[PDB]
């Protein structure tokens, strides 16, 4: 008798550039030939939803109902309900979910780190890290590119979001990237673009190159 | 019905200096004449509870407790059971809790902060990079000239495996401090404790005089009438 | 009649990890069937001992007896008594031996090699000094990278009191290192051990060209015209 639902992030709906409802409805009894509709608060009807998901192996039953919808629907403030109706429900439950507005808005601050000078130095691998730090809300999504081309999701893990302890309302996160240490030798910007709601174009990003953090190493002045 | 019994991580057992094992039931009603107790392997005398709770906002009663037991006997296969003698239940609940993979000695490696952060004259953030560890549940903490830094100063993350390495994982550790408490000191060494080392706590530091690597310049005067003595 | 016995130094819980306590039979005469054992203040189970020594050809008893127990015990304030029986002296010899009941944070000073002993291209050495710290017996390590170098490579001197400071102490531990090898680029760290630190364990690590970075000024003059002065 457990009803979840989870809303679509900002870094999932800037993936396929369209938003999707999705309800999770675990702890069940295993029982097929279950409705699953969406409802609005005006009662308006939605679109075809299919693709539902099977029962676990440990004896629990798992509903997906998916809709995809525009964006400008789920920022105008209409809410949803994730109605489960089934006969061995004495009586149909409904839960709301919509997206949370009254909270800060504050542009990310992107610091990309140089990677230390002794990683360079056991000749192995290098992990170049994207401090980004300093928004609101949380949860945003980032990503490597390969001078446009976006490398594989399986090589950088964003880290878990979590409050900065010196600022009351903004988060930080961090996106590490292990490449070896012969490949940053002839280019590898490594742009670190930034997903977000408050920025213009809501995506930043950084050029950096091998000599980036090393300042200057020549003075040489001319005397005539 | 479901008992708890959350190990002592290593990272409360360096802090506190002194082994922990917590032991709580859950999901209970509000009766009364509930006893804890610490049933080992072959069974001998235990250390009393104490600190009791007294109620949940949920509606639920539950008692926590502690005992002192020595570190040695963790790490060679003893096992803890605390059996729960439930009044409403006529068999007992034993939960037992006890420890096992590879090991891999952590590396230690601080990351300066970058040029155009400082240019805003406003916060300073630096970043102890501790990857290549196993296992999870390794405390990072910060310290000033040998004075360590209150909690809420510095936060810690989450042990995020690391996705190349199928058997390491990676943590971080950030620093905010004002841009001013850099130029005049402030190393802010980076003390890590595992239990994958020969010395089991290390420490690096860093500072402003790591850079400038020989910041040489030739002055070169040609056809220049000067008339001084060099 | 004396029955010696050997406190737990701290230089032998760390490089163990396991703090046991032994008492040394000597200047008794040489008989068997002898009972040797320990015995605790409290009144509780203690484990027995083994590898029995040899026996002196010079016509003196000899008996070595190693107990292990848990660390937090000595430092709780637990006393243990070792009593020897003997045929020839039935009266039992009690030997109490405790830490006494009472401070400063040591001072890691890696002094750098000098230049004279690299001009003669032989060998190079390296000496830490550690400086202001109570009580004495304190365990000085090398390690290289991530792994301790051998026994034999580093020898550590014996505690002496400061002259200056009547309640310091200072410690001298050198190594001996190819000049070749000490070019390369490495760390060479000082990681020692204290019973007064926050964190029991510190480490410094310097580098070939790790103090100042060392600018240069020079000036390169090719003009015929500007004279010299004497
Ligand atoms: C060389 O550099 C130093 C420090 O950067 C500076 O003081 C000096 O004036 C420079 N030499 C010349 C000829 O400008
Ligand atoms: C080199 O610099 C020092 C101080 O910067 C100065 O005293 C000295 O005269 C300089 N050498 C020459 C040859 O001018
Ligand atoms: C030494 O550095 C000073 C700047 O501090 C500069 O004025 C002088 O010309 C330098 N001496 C040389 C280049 O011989």
């Amino acid at each position: 008798i457990r009803v979840f639902a989870i809303p679509p992030s900002f870094a999932s709906i800037f993936l396929t550039k369209s938003t999707k409802l999705t309800c999770l409805v675990t702890d069940l009894t295993t029982y097929d030939s279950v409705t699953i509709s969406w409802t609005r608060q005006n009662g308006e009807a939605v679109k075809t939803h299919t693709n539902i998901s099977e029962s676990h192996p440990n004896a629990t039953f798992s509903a997906v109902g998916e809709a995809s919808i525009c964006e400008d629907d789920w920022n105008s403030g209409e809410r949803f309900t994730c109605t489960v109706t089934h006969t061995d429900l004495p009586s149909p439950l409904k839960q709301t979910i919509s997206r949370p507005k009254g909270v800060a808005l504050h542009r990310p601050d992107v610091y990309l780190l140089p990677p230390a000078r002794e990683q360079l130095n056991l000749r192995e691998s290098a992990t170049i890290t994207c401090l980004v730090t300093g928004f609101s809300p949380a949860d945003v999504f980032v990503q490597w590119m390969q001078r446009g081309q976006p490398l594989s999701p399986e090589k950088y893990v964003t880290s878990a979001p979590m409050p900065e302890p010196q600022a009351p309302g903004r988060y930080f996160a961090h996106s590490i990237l292990t490449v070896s240490e012969e490949e940053w030798n002839t280019g590898e910007t490594y742009t670190c673009v930034v997903a977000h709601e408050a920025l213009p174009n809501r995506v930043t990003e950084r050029t950096v190159d091998k000599s980036t953090g090393k300042p200057t190493l020549y003075n040489v002045s001319l005397v005539m």
